[PDB]
């Protein structure tokens, strides 16, 4: 005999990706970061969007890009490193109201897949987490490291896993005054226990 | 003394039901998935549906059935093998916002039961699971492998255990802009601990 | 040659816990190879490859021993034994392939390509001895009911590799190969049964 | 024409100087999954896709027989799983059938050409200055040889626009026959492949149709 729940968290699962470990012999240093930065959340620099009712489900609302520019403390940290390495974490918080229904679906697509039109039958194929826009509390996932390269650098704008956001239930609400409740989205984003960069640099204070 | 609750989780229960262990010594093969397919749901390449202020009760939103085609992994692997066995588990997700009221209940109806009509007084008589068109999570249950045959064939449309839904309360919400609120609903599957294909074979890739 | 990637199929102690009886076969059976009744070709030199030489399913059809003790049970099942022969001396070249078709399959063309997907064996037309192989009874119910033919496990042999050898002015040189047969270690039928006269 | 061992039955497989070549060990710690491919697929041979070639009397020595790259097009099976995955690393493993007539003369060679060489060319003055067998016409076992992944990144994108140490078959010697009869038997020859000990894909990926 066993018995089977009906209701279970989303708890995207993973397989843990290597950091500074692969990177270690091939970099000239390994530099650790404040060991502060790990312990909170705070906006990405692009962390913003609104989903509106004349939105088609399939839109793609945003796509981040893993790497320090996700940060402010990261970002700011870059400008003294050459590159980076490790995993990251996101979370997203939405404003919706009990009148607004509908649904996204938060993918966490591998680098190196083609870049193009992702369809709504697609979307779920990859690990990802469903979120409706009535949701109070922030969800959050792990932007891991799948790379083929030991690290990336900094400033050349390397191709790691993104992170996209796709409309998968068109937002409607009842008919009260609508059409005018754009529905914000924030994103906010913190290293993961193994992200450090790579390699010392005079402050350039130009990326 | 004792103390019972009175709001307990849903949690359909199950006997477990053997896989691979019977269609084993019968089949020439057993093949293995990429264990990662266990991993994440994926929206079943039909499912979609929307509920809507029109339909009566006792209408059935949809009728799927356990095979390789409620997965589109499984469903591009079923293309090498000659025959499947196994369970699978789905999950079914609502668009509703606090204005809708009504319940549907979601029921596994076994095979070789005779496919007619069903009221709603019988629909809650299978191991079911009763989902209100407010909810915001996903909601799983496990689709079993009730069979009389060691393991089905994937080219020959086998029967097996269904997966009904049925509208059991009418939906039916305040008087705001109505009539045009059609709750969209979709359904994600993913393979059971215990599924695998029966036979490797050229893909032919005209299923 | 008899290695094959596939998986000892059970048959006769799978069926037993079902079956009323579990029927035996006179043991003289199992020791002589009979010619199948479409188990026959021949390859000529302008015969392209991918084609099709024979193709033929498991059951007792394929023995004409055990056709005739079929009219008298209900069920069989079981496992068989097939060796293939072929006529062509030193001076040939060119290959066959046989491949185990498994029970449920979309009939149609098979390209030369596909043929090799299946388990399978590669024979070259300059082999003396006969090429041994199994058919196993690959199945879905516990013992396959006589009066019926349902799927089975085929046998199907194409063209791989087309023939290359010299000729006289007559008759361009076929290479003949033949196919027998025999019940293999525990081919049983299941439930005696008074023989009707239209079996 | 007869079943006499009048030919060369060289299954012998010179050894080819190359090291052996890691393969999905090096990537697992990088993939975000776990994936593996259905161990039925490492039993079996089978032709690859563009399996099939024939060599005429009418080749000159020097002609390219063929030149495939390593990668998951090489067998069905794979080609039909590298629509599921982003990426795929490993080796692979190639026979060779090259049974033609006794009447037959003539060899060709086989080279393990590795990436970022430029291609095209290709002489028959340079072919034997790669890893390489030389192999008759007249063999009766099908060749093995390896097609290792010597690459400098952890793996390839299953689109494989990479550079992968491609394998490549050439003709060197013209061939030629000896029956006495108006009629050169063209020898058609097949090339079978499946994965090595540890081929592998990588991540999960929607199975797009038009691959």
């Amino acid at each position: 005999q066993d018995l089977v729940p009906a209701a279970v968290e989303q708890a995207v699962p993973i397989q843990p990706v290597a950091g500074a470990a692969l990177a270690a012999p091939a970099a000239g240093q390994i530099n650790q970061i404040d060991p502060w930065i790990f312990q909170n959340f705070v906006q990405c620099p692009l962390g913003e969007f609104s989903i509106s009712p004349r939105n088609t489900p399939g839109e793609i609302l945003f796509d981040l890009a893993l790497g320090p520019g996700l940060n402010p403390y990261l970002a700011h940290l870059s400008a003294m490193y050459t590159g980076w390495v490790g995993n990251m974490e996101v979370q997203l918080v939405l404003a919706g109201n009990a009148f607004t229904a509908g649904k996204v679906v938060v993918a966490l697509v591998p680098p190196y897949f083609p870049k193009g039109s992702l369809t709504t039958a697609q979307i779920t194929c990859f690990p990802h987490v469903m979120c409706d826009v009535r949701t109070l509390e922030p969800i959050q996932l792990p932007l891991l490291d799948v790379r083929r390269v030991l690290w990336h650098a900094t400033q050349d704008q390397e191709e790691s896993m993104r992170l996209v956001c796709m409309l998968y239930t068109p937002l409607r609400t009842n008919s009260p005054g609508d059409e005018s409740f754009v529905v914000s989205g924030r994103l906010l984003s913190k290293p993961a226990a193994d992200f450090n960069f790579v390699y010392l640099t005079p402050p350039i204070e130009r990326t």
